[PDB]
């Protein structure tokens, strides 16, 4: 992974940077010499500095499925996708494809999609032919009853708006629905079960005190 950031503020704007950035929410991480934005640097080197892998973090695109009692399924599963996408990050799910009937040549594809999202296909056709990266699904001569794979591959270019889009085999009528919903927020740890955090005198926001007005200092230690 690499991360190129700049005077980053924020896990927030951490995340922003890059799909390689992530952000240690480790208390007093910042020596004094150093802006907040050293703590926003890939894995390997927040865990070079003594951060701990649990105070990393990193959120990650991640795909989710759902199969109908499947009485309904036909011909493409799984029905239902959700897809958590962080910026720069795919995130890949695979589509099956089977019909009881010979079929001949299929192609997968989706509804126009905004600027922001970008989909690519595998796929994994008989005979061990493969196709990787296409703007569609495409394979030839499928036998009968026997599935064909295709994998989809779903990246944002930014923090997206939640939408949905559909995947279909052209030529059939089943629908493959896709969710999808921004991955860009840290789950950081609060304040909730220390009033010593920072002095009890400011916010703790992903490792960094946010003092009252009124106070200064990197734990809100100073009074003026
Ligand atoms: C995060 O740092 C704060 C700040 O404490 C300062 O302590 C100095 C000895 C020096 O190392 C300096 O670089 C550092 O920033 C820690 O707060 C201190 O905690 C002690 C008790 O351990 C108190 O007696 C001090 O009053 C208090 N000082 C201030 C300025 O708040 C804090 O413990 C530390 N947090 C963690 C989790 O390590
Ligand atoms: C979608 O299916 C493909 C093919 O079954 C999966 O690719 C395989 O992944 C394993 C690792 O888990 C490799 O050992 C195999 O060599 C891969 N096969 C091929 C043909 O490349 C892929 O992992 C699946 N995707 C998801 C998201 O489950």
């Amino acid at each position: 992974q690499e991360c190129t950031k700049f005077k980053v503020s924020s896990c927030r704007e951490c995340i922003e940077s890059g799909p390689g950035c992530t952000w240690c929410q480790k208390l007093n991480f910042t020596g004094p010499g150093d802006p907040d934005s050293i703590r926003c640097d890939t894995r390997p080197q927040l865990l070079m500095r003594g951060c701990a892998a649990d105070d990393i973090m990193d959120p990650t695109s991640l795909a989710e499925t759902q199969e109908d009692h499947n009485g309904g399924q036909k011909q493409l599963s799984p029905q239902k996708v959700t897809l958590y996408l962080r910026p720069g990050q795919a995130a890949a799910f695979n589509v099956t494809f089977r019909r009881a009937k010979g079929y001949s040549r299929v192609f997968l594809d989706h509804n126009a999609l905004p600027d922001t999202l970008k989909v690519t296909y595998d796929s994994f056709c008989s005979n061990g032919v493969t196709h990787r990266n296409q703007p569609r699904g495409d394979c030839d001569g499928v036998q009968i009853n026997v599935p064909i794979t295709f994998q989809v591959k779903v990246t944002a270019t930014e923090c997206i708006q939640e939408q949905s889009f559909v995947i279909r085999a052209l030529g059939f009528t089943d629908i493959v629905t896709v969710q999808v919903l921004p991955q860009c927020e840290c789950r950081c740890r609060d304040q909730s079960r220390d009033r010593s955090l920072c002095h009890g005198k400011g916010f703790l926001e992903c490792g960094i005190c946010r003092c009252d007005t009124g106070y200064i200092g990197k734990n809100c230690e100073h009074h003026h």
